[PDB]
């Protein structure tokens, strides 16, 4: 357990009340309800109903003629160093009604008549009279202990609230409501509240949460950042999204989809890449709708609970603070129980959970567009004071990064807190040509400073869109069997994609698939995103420094979607390009006007030490498509010839073929180091494959790393040999609708790395072949497989060593494998000579 405590909820506290007051049901102020749900056994619904909020709690009743007011008071035992405290009463004069919400008809909200409490009091101390009081807590005029001085300032009331109020230990912020610094604390044994009902002798005191340490080296500081998310600290988000299955008080921890559990998916991962992942809570459709008790008990039961399970494997988390536009503003809606977020709440996990690092927002202006604004400005605010973070995942067809520079409150939250807001993309709506423009404007939105890092989230969801079995259309499958079909290599594609523009997050869904489902790690885990991302980590992306000083031209306001093509490649939505040659072409949005931004970026390549890159209007008629090519080629040199994908970024050439889901084969021809700069390296690819080129620099040697993995779906998935379910309903006795069921039969029954018996291995054996020739040389040169992709369980090769014809006459040695996976090749003994035939590496007249 953590060294913050609800100390109220673990000692053995007395309570007792003052004289001419009577006490009922003391236990109920300390026993970690505040919400007194009946129905967790059975969804909180009897019959078709969500479940009525019923408050109890501990009644505590004046019994002084013409005087309501009364007090508890909770002795600890003994004194403790408190940092927080939580104070909720009845809620509702009477009791509230389940109401309609927003969407209208699905959407529940609880309605009636709240309770403002006054003469609310906190007081502190370690006399049993209080003689030795601190004030926490001062509204209206109750009378205090004798020895304990009336405060300056006096706070007025508060609407009671579903969550309570969160009361910190320094008077002079905010009158005692006011957040403060991880450890801010008082030590004390005793705490009392005082409290009058406008209506009568009688408070009922619902809970009276006291959080404090053991003792005073328990107590916690904020020494720096929790995290540092960077090119030399890369960052990977998997998704742990709840089955939509929780009961309060449940034992085991919360299952997740695919039968995966929080502890389960951290030990999967490599130990060498634990210290650059994190784990992402998500609500997923868990208590859906539910009004507002049912809605904030499950958003916090669920998230403690993955925190808890957390932190003893010592697995970093975010939370899913706002989706769907569910958020507690006014406005909000109820698609998600992040509807019912307490921020005092989120402020306790970051003080309770050491591992508690971020809070992740996607997918929230089809629902609407101020309410998750106002909602992620303030969770901005607290991740930032505990030195966390913010990540916000969405594709921008346009008005997405405006719409938040629009909200007043989340504009000047980004002026403080951006240097802890990261935006990463999210090509779910593949069919949509908005992925190009995306990763400009998160690059732009990074490169000028209003941001302090961009990233990806590469979803299968793409696939759906638009393919089915390899090179084929949608056709009419069903959209489960559709979101089986990515090539694996291609995630790895997308990864090298966001590196060379100096992304720094990398996520990937759908998370059964892409991850693993049954705490195992699946074939695109194992063989794609684990390889690529120990890279990554050990080879860092180009900083802003290294950015900045490559790009030439940044634009400003909303780029065209097809503005790419002709230039860097074809918008596809599967984020990918054409050429490396131009980079991503930053495109900073209307932050603020032309002449801000462009101070702004001055300012920013000024305190990198670097020239700052020209700034051009979207609109500038050097941009319109006749004169585009032109000005990019002037700014741009090229670098190789062909149409695959390359780009040489200090030392290292990075390739892939950039077909989506047509079998061509591409090429790329490359200028080699050395003495003799004849020497050329032509590489073809056929698709879904990656490669890194490391040379010697001396013309002796180059290693390879080649990437092409592929899993066959075409009769497991598309065909359906095995004769799944893949529908949108759900079957006798089952909470999960049969198409998921099916995804999860796929990845633990028929798709198993390392399969033991009565599994099957991936079907990934069949091989395809990649060439490389090298011009012009004066002998044979040396080849060699330093390490290669191994067999599953089955028996079958991922790769065939490689052959080496050589031609005497001519300089050229050509160089053959098949693979379906990775190999390292080292080439040794390279000696090139002047070669007059050699490839020009120019552009066409
Ligand atoms: C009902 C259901 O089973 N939903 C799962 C599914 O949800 C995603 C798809 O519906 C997809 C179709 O193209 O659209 C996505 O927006 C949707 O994502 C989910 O909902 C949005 C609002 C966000 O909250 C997302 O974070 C969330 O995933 O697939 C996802 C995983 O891709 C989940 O399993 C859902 O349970
Ligand atoms: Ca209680
Ligand atoms: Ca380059
Ligand atoms: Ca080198
Ligand atoms: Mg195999």
């Amino acid at each position: 357990a953590p060294p913050l405590v609800n100390l109220a909820e673990e000692k053995d506290v007395k309570v007792t009340v003052g004289e001419n007051m009577d006490l009922k049901n003391a236990d109920l102020l300390t026993d970690g309800d505040k919400y007194y749900l009946q129905h967790d056994a059975t969804g909180n619904k009897e019959g078709n109903n969500w479940e009525n909020y019923q408050e109890q709690g501990t009644e505590v009743t004046s019994t002084a003629e013409g005087k309501n007011g009364v007090w508890v008071q909770v002795d600890l035992g003994a004194s403790y160093p408190l940092e927080v405290i939580n104070l909720k009463r009845q809620v509702y004069d009477g009791q509230a009604t389940i109401g309609n919400g927003n969407p209208s008809g699905q959407g529940k909200r609880l309605k009636g008549t709240k309770i403002s409490y006054k003469n609310t009091a906190i007081v502190i101390g370690n006399e049993e009279d209080l003689s030795d009081g601190q004030i926490v807590y001062y509204e209206g005029n109750p009378t205090l202990p004798d020895g304990v001085k009336q405060p300056e300032n006096v706070s007025k009331p508060y609407e009671e609230a579903m969550g309570g109020q969160w009361f910190y230990m320094d008077y002079a912020n905010k009158n005692g409501l006011g957040a403060t610094e991880l450890g801010t604390t008082k030590e004390a044994r005793y705490i009392r509240v005082y409290t009058e009902n406008p209506k009568g002798a009688a408070v009922k005191f619902m809970e009276l949460g006291i959080y404090g340490y053991e003792n005073e080296q328990d107590v916690q500081s904020q020494d720096g950042p929790r995290r540092v998310i960077d090119n030399e600290h890369p960052m990977m988000i998997a998704t742990a999204y709840s089955n939509d299955v929780y009961e309060i008080g449940q034992e085991e921890g919360p299952e997740l989809q695919g039968s995966n559990t929080v502890d389960g998916r951290w030990n999967a991962i490599p130990d060498d890449l634990k210290e650059n992942n994190v784990l992402l809570l998500h609500t997923n459709n868990l208590r859906q709708f539910a009004p507002d008790h049912i809605g904030q008990a499950y958003l916090q039961a669920f998230h403690e609970h993955g925190l808890q399970i957390a932190y003893e494997q010592g697995a970093p988390i975010m939370l899913l603070g706002l989706t769907a536009a569910a958020t507690p503003e006014n406005g909000g809606t109820q698609y998600n129980i992040t509807a019912d977020m307490d921020y005092g709440w989120l402020d306790l996990m970051y003080r309770m959970y050491p591992n508690m690092q971020g809070v992740f927002n996607t997918e929230n202006f089809w629902a609407g567009i101020h309410p998750p604004c106002e909602g992620s400005a303030k969770m901005l605010e607290i991740a930032d004071r505990f030195g966390g973070f913010f990540v916000w995942s969405d594709q921008d067809h346009g008005s997405t990064v405006t719409n938040i520079v629009s909200n007043a409150n989340m504009k000047k939250a980004l002026e403080k807190h951006g240097d802890a807001f990261y935006l990463i993309y999210k090509n779910t709506s593949s069919n949509q040509p908005d992925d190009l423009k995306t990763s400009s404007f998160f690059q732009g939105s990074w490169l000028a400073g209003y941001t302090g890092g961009w990233g990806m989230l590469s979803d299968t969801w793409a696939w759906d869109k638009q393919f089915s079995k390899l090179w084929q259309g949608a056709g009419s499958y069903n959209n489960w069997q559709r979101l089986c079909g990515e090539p694996e290599a291609l995630l790895g594609m997308q990864m090298m994609s966001t590196y060379l523009g100096g992304g720094v997050i990398y996520t990937f869904e759908f998370p059964e698939i892409v991850y693993g489902t049954s705490n195992t790690n699946s074939p695109a885990n194992t063989h794609v995103l684990t390889e690529l991302f120990r890279y990554i980590v050990n080879h860092p992306a180009p900083s802003k420094k290294e950015i900045m000083e490559e790009t030439k031209a940044v634009l400003y306001g909303n780029v065209s979607s097809d503005f790419y093509s002709g230039l860097s490649g074809k918008p596809t939505g599967f984020q990918i390009y054409e050429t490396g040659r131009y980079g991503i072409i930053p495109v900073i949005p209307t932050w603020g006007t032309r002449a801000e931004v462009t101070k702004k970026l001055i300012q920013e390549a000024d305190k990198l030490g670097v020239t700052p890159p020209n700034v051009l209007d979207v609109k500038d008629k050097n941009l319109s498509g006749q004169a585009k090519q032109k000005y990019f080629k002037d700014l741009y040199p090229i670098e190789y010839v062909g149409n695959a994908f390359a780009d040489k970024w200090e030392g290292t050439w990075y390739l892939y073929n950039n077909k989506v889901n047509t079998n061509e084969k591409q090429h790329a021809i490359l200028p080699l180091e050395g003495e003799e700069e004849s020497a050329r390296l032509k590489v073809e690819m056929e698709p879904h494959e990656f490669m890194i080129m490391n040379e010697s620099g001396d013309g002796t040697a180059m290693d390879i790393t080649l990437n092409n993995y592929r899993v066959n779906k075409d009769e497991i998935i598309f065909d359906n040999k095995f004769g799944l379910t893949w529908t949108g309903d759900f079957s006798p006795g089952q909470t999960t609708i049969n198409g998921k069921l099916s995804v999860y039969k796929y990845m633990d029954e028929y798709n198993v790395v390392n399969a033991p018996e009565g599994k099957l291995s991936p079907e990934d054996n069949e091989l395809r072949t990649t060439t490389f020739e090298l011009t012009k040389l004066a002998k044979e040169p040396k080849v060699q497989v330093v390490k290669g992709q191994q067999p599953d369980t089955d028996g079958q090769p991922q790769y065939t060593e490689p052959k080496v014809e050589f031609n005497e006459e001519t300089g050229k040695a050509v160089i053959t494998i098949q693979t379906n996976g990775w190999v390292d090749l080292s080439i040794t003994g390279l000696e090139f000579v002047y070669d007059e035939n050699a490839q020009k590496i120019e552009d066409e007249p």
